[PDB]
DNA sequence: CAAACACACCAAACACAAGAGCTAATTGACTGGCCGTTATCGATGTATATATCTGACACGTGCCTGGAGACTAGGGAGTAATCCCCTTGGC
């Protein structure tokens, strides 16, 4: 549970393996999802800006 | 026979899907155990309201004692005459 547990934080869609969801019933946005491409840090806040 | 690499095939994942711009509306957690506050139910009264019994005062009835009424019996109190004892009066 531990290693699933922060597998999620850091990494919230696996392959195959269950995918963390908030008890409201949306998942849970993990750091990877954060910056993994546009909307992100790079490209959503680097290389373009409000 | 066992080990080296190469090829074809199968099986498993990664990341991308233009630049953005505006507006609207759906989601506003939930049973249960437990502690902590507080509302309610209960006992244990003392205070006040009412009922029963006892005591003092009031009006009324009564038993008892003494007093009062009518009538009676018969004798106590009491006129009318008399005597003469004795008192008042006198020189």
């Amino acid at each position: 549970l531990l290693q699933f547990h922060v597998a999620t934080m850091v990494d919230n869609e696996l392959p195959g393996l269950p995918r963390a969801m908030q008890k409201s019933g949306r998942p849970l946005k993990s750091l990877k999802q954060r910056l993994k491409g546009k909307e992100g840090r790079v490209r959503g806040n680097l290389m373009g800006k409000r």
